């Protein structure tokens, strides 16, 4: 619990330990665990770790209680969780164009890095997650249903991204395989701004890998059968969270502090479906889609403040407001049908610190 | 060559068969098909294959044969390590900044792809590798040990470009968090430019995952017991073919035929460590090692006409004759102490088509 945050270096170094018996020179063995040990301290620290803290919580209160050698094997799968988060959160910055994360300069913008080294990084922190899963849970029974679940859910998270990314594109409106000159200029499509269409892109984006991944594995190593029914409404809950979860993302992108929420908004510039697009839509008049298609998705301030201010204009700070009022309901609803009192408070719990934390 | 290629297909859709029955609306469905058909299909074929056939032939002359069941759990394998190949040259075309591969342009070019994307495909091929594994090898008794292999031929990999792309940085001559401005421009550091040095990188980068990886499958998936002294002697011959090839590649950088070799070379432009240039400095004049340092490592074709004429100078063609003919030996050496005639057979094999193929 306090446990987590001060086995970090444990689990680092574990990881580091294996790379130093590498077949390399000396010097060289040096110069690698400099760089990779700032790779891990500058990646996976800093955030809210809402995951890695769902996994130890949903671990204890699955049981009735748990030995300092169990918990190891714990706390083990949750810093694997706030390593993929790094990984991914490495990967996203690239992808977005990203600025600032965690109020520092993101990883692949600094110079002894750049986006040559932030890809492979990327690939190692990945595969340094089930190296140290086998480093830790190697003779335990759930070992291969816990690695299935990090791989399953990975796949769910790559098509999430590609759709996040994808879904405006001339693609999605045959791939021309000689064009490697002429960039289309990003325009909205009309057809998919719909909540179906994202409830697609952001469970499968979001959904998996931050609330059903950490709660299968603490219910994993804690003994519970893989076939037992639970699962299957603990992914529906997930599928809740997930949606709840990123929409709250996207309100703060227009709305946060880049100070307190530790990056910069970019959404509209980067033509993505986001929910203030979506309700928006759904809410204006003719006369104001004509005026979003012709300015969103445009790098340039004065469209940028055009959308801005529609967003001000039809009282989305008031929207939201009302969806997370009415899907906290939807949410609670669906975990007082688990009808297991210790998840049931974890999730309680979660569902409150969500934003905040600690 | 045979069963092996025309199984592709049945790999390939297994795997687009599981995207498939993702909770996805019906339209998207349709054109993520659509665009991850492509991805295997124009990154996974056209290739010489040889890393995938020698999964195949160690598997048949291990044993005294073998049914058509168990040659698909072979060629499953096989096309798994061609699918990392492929992960992995995508992902090194956007490190080296490739133009060419395979004699078409490089998937990160492609309009409708760019980075974003090519980044997000390399993590879904290279996820696809273990679905699979899973798919036809879930109930094998290697599984664990099969996917602990490629899990571990990986990481090495990893560490490999690193050394790759890093050798001649500031890094390594303490990583600056602040600084996003100044970018370094390329300039090679004289104290690494020895074999020694060359060795770790290139056994890291190549030996382990084509040559080691493929041996070491077909030997688990043909029973063999891993703890037998049989691997620390195919692992020492890994890294002999490894160097071989690799310094083989450095070659035909300078002296390939660009529509032969499938690819535009770039090492002298990317600020490469490459055999042609450790050889080069051991061998020539100290207003040579001025022109050397000068010229090196600029995307100038000027300044690598000046290092391309220098190789012509020091005859560098004819010490390549010299090496491939000592190492030959070395490695036919190191495969008669092996003791096993069906791998001593293949590995003889291997050699010699090693460069041309089929
Ligand atoms: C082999 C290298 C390829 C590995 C790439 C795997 C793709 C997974 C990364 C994306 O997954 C994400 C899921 N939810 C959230 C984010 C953060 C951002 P947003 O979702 O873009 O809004 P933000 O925090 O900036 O608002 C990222
Ligand atoms: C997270 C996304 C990145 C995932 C990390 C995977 C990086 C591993 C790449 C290893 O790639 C290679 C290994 N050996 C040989 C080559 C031949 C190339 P080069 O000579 O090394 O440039 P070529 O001459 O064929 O162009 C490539
Ligand atoms: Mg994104
Ligand atoms: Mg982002
Ligand atoms: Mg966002
Ligand atoms: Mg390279
Ligand atoms: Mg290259
Ligand atoms: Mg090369």
């Amino acid at each position: 619990l306090a446990f987590f945050r001060n086995m970090y270096d444990k689990y680092r170094d574990a990881f580091l330990s294996h790379l130093n018996e590498y077949s390399l020179e000396e010097e060289i063995k040096e110069h690698i665990s400099k760089y990779y040990k700032l790779l891990f301290d500058y990646n996976c620290l800093g955030g809210k770790n809402n995951r890695g803290i769902l996994v130890i919580l949903i671990y204890e209160y699955v049981k009735n209680r748990i030995n300092s050698s169990e918990w190891e094997k714990a706390a083990c799968l949750a810093w694997c969780i706030e390593i993929l988060q790094a990984a991914f959160l490495v990967a996203d910055d690239i992808m977005d164009k990203g600025e600032m994360r965690r109020n520092k300069y993101c990883w692949y913008l600094l110079k002894d890095v750049e986006t040559k080294n932030a890809v492979n990084d990327v690939l190692l922190l990945y595969n340094s997650i089930y190296k140290l899963i086998e480093i830790y849970l190697r003779n335990e029974s759930c070992y291969v249903d816990v690695i299935a679940t990090f791989r399953d859910a990975t796949l769910k998270t790559i098509i999430g991204q590609h759709l996040d990314t994808n879904i405006f594109s001339d693609k999605y409106s045959e791939i021309d395989v000689n064009n490697i000159n002429v960039p289309e200029q990003p325009v909205i499509d009309i057809n998919m701004i719909n909540f179906g269409v994202y409830k697609n892109i952001v469970i499968h984006k979001t959904a998996y890998y931050s609330f059903f991944l950490p709660i299968v594995c603490g219910m994993l190593l804690a003994g519970i059968a893989v076939d037992n029914l639970i699962y299957k409404k603990i992914e529906d809950i997930s599928m809740l969270m997930g949606e709840y979860f990123q929409i709250h993302d996207d309100y703060l992108d227009i709305f946060g502090d880049s100070t307190k929420t530790g990056k910069v908004g970019s959404d509209i510039q980067n033509n993505k479906l986001t929910w203030p697009l979506i309700k928006t839509f759904e809410l204006c008049s003719e006369p104001d889609k004509i005026k979003i298609v012709k300015n969103y998705g445009k790098n340039n301030l004065a469209c940028v403040k055009v959308i801005d201010s529609l967003y001000e204009q039809y009282k989305i700070r008031k929207h939201y407001e009302s969806y997370e009022k009415a899907q906290k309901a939807k949410i609670l609803s669906a975990i007082n049908e688990l009808h297991h009192e210790g998840i049931e408070y974890v999730l309680k719990y979660l569902l409150e610190i969500l934003f905040t934390g600690v």
